[PDB]
DNA sequence: CACAG
């Protein structure tokens, strides 16, 4: 996952009531752009920081690659001199209540600055240009000032759509496998979802969630332990490959907020808010052990999954 | 160049 600066002082209002970046293809005169290039690279899951009037606006997430799309109209006179050829990306924005002044914080972000084509002058005043990639350690400081909204928006919510791309290109090439039988490929993709044959055979080993007790079959997710994505084709149909969750308890597996030990006892990620656990009457301690099939992949979880500074 | 100053 990357992070971006958009610089919008011009636009912000226009842009974050359209959900939108958009940029010229080119500056005015024909010539290539290093900051318009940039729209060509954000992902899907990328974080970007609305940077306007000399404030940290939003922590937004990019939902689509760059498109071809006309200037937006709304921008007026005060877009008049931008090319109408130009790049969108779709943004999904999350305006912060703490608006950051990174000016007031030079002294702390300065040594985290880049080289080139930074965001801002070594004296905190912001560069003339639109869109800028910031480092991951420029990112965590940015993150710090802001406060818990921005963390948010990143850990297990922007941070998971990288992992989504990649399970779709995974189904993708599934489809298109010439070595595997037309049920194979049904049965591989069905799992993705906790469906199909992978549910029965996780049936035969669980019965409810680990968690809340509840055995009620239309209440409960079936669960990879070791992740759909980065199973093979046999430990994505194994039955012992899985847990039956409440979807709340899905929801903190599945991002790694939470895992387990071998003997059963929970593990709280330092990512996971104790506020969570308060609000959902779920407590700490002991969910009886795994069987020696299932430790092979929960140690998987504790090791890649499970979230650790 | 140039969505900040
Ligand atoms: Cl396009």
């Amino acid at each position: 996952m990357n992070y971006w600066w958009v610089s919008q002082k011009q636009t912000f209002k226009q842009e974050f009531e359209g959900g939108y970046m958009w940029s010229p293809k080119e500056n005015k005169n024909g010539t290539q752009s290093h900051y318009y290039n940039n729209m060509t690279l954000v992902q899907p899951g990328d974080v970007v920081f609305s940077f306007a009037n000399g404030l940290i606006l939003s922590v937004g997430i990019a939902r689509s690659h760059a498109y071809s799309y006309n200037k937006p109209t709304e921008f007026g006179v005060a877009g008049a001199d931008w090319a109408n050829d130009g790049w969108k990306i779709d943004l999904e924005y999350h305006l912060v209540e703490n608006k950051i002044r990174p000016k007031a914080h030079i002294d702390f972000i300065r040594p985290y600055l880049p080289q080139k084509y930074s965001p801002l002058q070594d004296n905190g005043n912001g560069n003339q240009a639109y869109l800028f990639s910031v480092p991951h350690e420029l990112a965590s400081k940015v993150v710090e000032l802001i406060g818990s909204e921005a963390e948010e928006v990143i850990f297990g919510f922007a941070d998971t759509t990288e992992i989504t791309t990649t399970a779709d290109a995974i189904e993708c090439q599934i489809s298109n496998d010439a070595s595997i039988d037309e049920t194979e490929k049904h049965q591989l993709v069905k799992s993705r979802r906790g469906q199909g044959i992978f549910r029965s055979r996780l049936e035969q080993v669980e019965s409810r969630c680990r968690v809340t007790g509840v055995q009620l079959k239309n209440h409960l997710i079936a669960s990879h332990i070791k992740p759909w994505a980065v199973s093979n084709n046999q430990e994505r149909l194994d039955g012992h490959n899985g847990l039956l969750l409440a979807p709340h308890v899905d929801h903190l597996f599945d991002k790694g907020f939470i895992s387990f030990e071998d003997n059963g006892e929970m593990i709280v990620s330092e990512k996971l808010n104790l506020d969570v656990l308060k609000a959902w009457s779920i407590s700490q301690g002991n969910y009886g052990y795994f069987s020696k099939q299932q430790q092979e992949y929960m140690c998987y979880h504790r090791e890649n999954v499970f979230k650790k500074l």
